């Protein structure tokens, strides 16, 4: 298992990264410092997470310490839905760059295919509770992303939470200049995504699997929900390999040629989650894990289900 995957922009991306959604601002600086100290070279970020300044403190301190060189890091962020306007994309990217302490991003993603009315609120609502859309379509947002490459702000551009038809719409864009490098989607044994993964990979788009552990800290978790980390069938595969259940859940997408971005702010778990390059799941293990699919989503985008570009109908 090589540590990096080749993207369609010619750059290499580490297949394991650290997630930062829900990482508290008072804990994420140490989390990222620990991650870099124990070997992580890829950090997954977003403006909507409200913690990029604190992530950036860690990155900048490890660069200053010469623990790593900038060229050895792969930093990802995402354009939030309220910035799908031609005239707002550059400033949104620059705010992320300034918060992260960087002069370029390795990868910048359209966070969701749904554009919302610009303003201070990340989910602008009508008086009846529906998100207020923007009329800017995703192809015009893509053209704005392409400009960022041509201005040197980002090395690669991609998409997130795009369905098969939405990926195809960009690939078929008249005058397309840069193909998406990555589609970042939810993926784990309860949402195995065979169809969408096959399509993206067949087009040379690398897939990143988010919520690989089933996001046990998601804010809307309910006791009756299925739990990957507590599934006895997955625990049994882990026991057979003398690994933890989390380590199996991280290795699983790696063996599907995916990038994977488990989140932790716990130093011991950050280290545990990196120790996944020294064992191999069998083909039978892989097929068994795939068999657990039930089309269950952590991230249903429930605050934007009324938007015309909602991806999960
Ligand atoms: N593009 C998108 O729309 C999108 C959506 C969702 C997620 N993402 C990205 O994907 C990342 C990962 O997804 P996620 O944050 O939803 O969840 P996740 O990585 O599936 O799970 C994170 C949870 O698992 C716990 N955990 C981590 N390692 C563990 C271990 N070894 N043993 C036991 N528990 C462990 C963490 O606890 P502690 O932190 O307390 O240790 C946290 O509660 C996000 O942080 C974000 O970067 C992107």
């Amino acid at each position: 298992m090589a540590s990096r995957i080749l993207l369609n922009n010619g750059a290499k991306m580490p297949i394991l990264g650290l997630g930062t959604w829900k990482s508290p601002p008072g804990q994420v600086t140490e989390a990222v410092k620990v991650a870099i100290d124990v070997g992580y070279r890829h950090i997954d970020c977003a403006h909507v997470y409200q913690n990029e300044n604190e992530v950036g403190v860690a990155i900048q301190e490890k660069l200053r310490e010469q623990v790593v060189k900038r060229e050895e890091l792969f930093i990802v962020s995402k354009l939030w839905c309220t910035y799908h306007e031609k005239g707002l994309v550059k400033g949104a990217c620059q705010k992320t760059l300034s918060d992260l302490k960087l002069d370029y991003l390795d990868l910048y993603l359209i966070h969701w295919p749904t554009g919302f009315k610009p303003g201070k609120e990340f989910f602008p609502l009508d008086e009846s509770g529906n998100v207020v859309p923007s009329d800017t379509n995703i192809l015009d947002t893509w053209a704005a992303m392409e400009e960022l490459v041509d201005e040197g702000l980002v090395k690669a551009i991609g998409i997130s939470n795009f369905n098969h038809l939405q990926v195809e719409m960009i690939l078929n864009k008249p005058g397309l200049k840069y193909k998406p490098a990555v589609n970042q989607i939810e993926c784990h044994p309860y949402l195995t995504q065979e169809k969408l993964i096959q399509y993206c990979q067949s087009k040379g788009i690398v897939v990143t699997a988010y919520s690989p552990l089933g996001s046990p800290d998601r804010p809307w978790a309910k006791p009756e929900d299925p739990s990957l980390l507590e599934d006895p069938r997955i625990k049994a595969i882990a026991a057979k390999h003398n690994k933890t259940t989390a380590q199996v859940l991280i290795r699983f997408p790696m063996q599907r040629n995916l990038v994977v971005i488990p989140k932790s702010v716990t130093p011991e778990r950050i280290a545990e989650n990196f120790k996944v390059f020294d064992f191999e799941l069998s083909s039978q293990d892989m097929t068994t894990l795939l068999s657990y699919n039930r089309n269950w989503r952590v991230c249903g985008g429930l605050s934007c289900t009324s938007h015309k570009d909602y991806p999960f109908h």
